[PDB]
């Protein structure tokens, strides 16, 4: 019911207003450009890579580790 | 130095190698091609994708949260 994009965009979203964020602060901050912001919340688009997922973590001062700290990812 | 295809695809295979599976197994139980599999292990590409890491997770009975308790993901 939900794609990997959509479970990591959420949470990060939800990581994002936690701390008083906006995606397009943390975007400006972690330097991805709008296109791969965009493509973050697109549904039918492959990303978040890793990569992105690592750099927004930088910025929001939290290991990659501790961000997929939540379900599904937490569980077998 | 290390791209985090390097980092995710070299933990992978530590995690693979630790049950006595081989790659290709993994990649035919998570029912991965092996062109999704070269790509992994192409330092050029930007594979794994976290579907790509959740799927070999669940090969391995493991979460991805847990997956990734190494260095440099479990540090900030």
């Amino acid at each position: 019911m939900k794609t990997d994009g959509e479970f990591v965009s959420e949470h990060l979203m939800e990581l994002i207003t936690q701390q008083n964020l906006t995606i397009n602060r943390v975007a400006t901050l972690a330097g991805l450009n709008q296109s791969t912001v965009n493509a973050m919340f697109e549904g039918r688009s492959k990303r978040p890579t890793i990569t992105t997922i690592r750099k927004v973590c930088g910025t929001l001062g939290i290991s990659v580790h501790d961000f997929f700290d939540f379900p599904p990812y937490n569980e077998v």
